């Protein structure tokens, strides 16, 4: 399925080269400008764990989730991959529980040493 693709054939895109975050781009997205630090981001989602449950996704409730990339708002892995998206790319990425929320979880939804699949869908950006 699509978390073994991206756990096969994905791309590190951190920094450290540690393998903490694979991605691969399911549609290409629109014009080459990607979001900075500070803009106001617009996405749509879906995650799930490792035993394939979705544990949330903002498609289920009609309305986008907003954040502010790069100020710490989301686990590290969403400030790094989402700074990479272009506008209307989705994309996938599988985290290690280094670069989301580690050795704690996040109860109850989310238990320790999760690695966590996204899609996301980048549907606007603006400082
Ligand atoms: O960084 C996050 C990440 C990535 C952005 C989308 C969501 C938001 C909205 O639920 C939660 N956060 C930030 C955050 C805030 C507070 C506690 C734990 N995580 N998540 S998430 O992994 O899908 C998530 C979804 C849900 Cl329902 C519960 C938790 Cl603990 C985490």
């Amino acid at each position: 399925g699509a978390p073994a693709t991206v756990t096969e054939q994905g791309e590190d895109i951190t920094s450290k080269k540690d393998r903490g975050v694979l991605k691969i781009v399911k549609r290409v997205g629109n014009g080459e400008e990607t979001p900075m630090i500070g803009d106001k981001v617009y996405v749509h989602y879906k995650g799930k764990l490792s035993n394939s449950k979705k544990f949330d996704s903002s498609h289920d409730r009609n309305e986008p989730f907003v954040f502010s990339l790069g100020k710490g708002q989301v686990i590290k892995a969403w400030d790094i991959g989402v700074a990479t998206m272009k506008k209307g790319e989705i994309a996938h990425l599988l985290i290690k529980p280094e670069y989301a929320y580690g050795s704690a979880g996040s109860l109850p939804k989310i238990p320790s040493n999760a690695t966590l699949f996204f899609e996301i869908e980048l549907l606007d950006f603006k400082g």
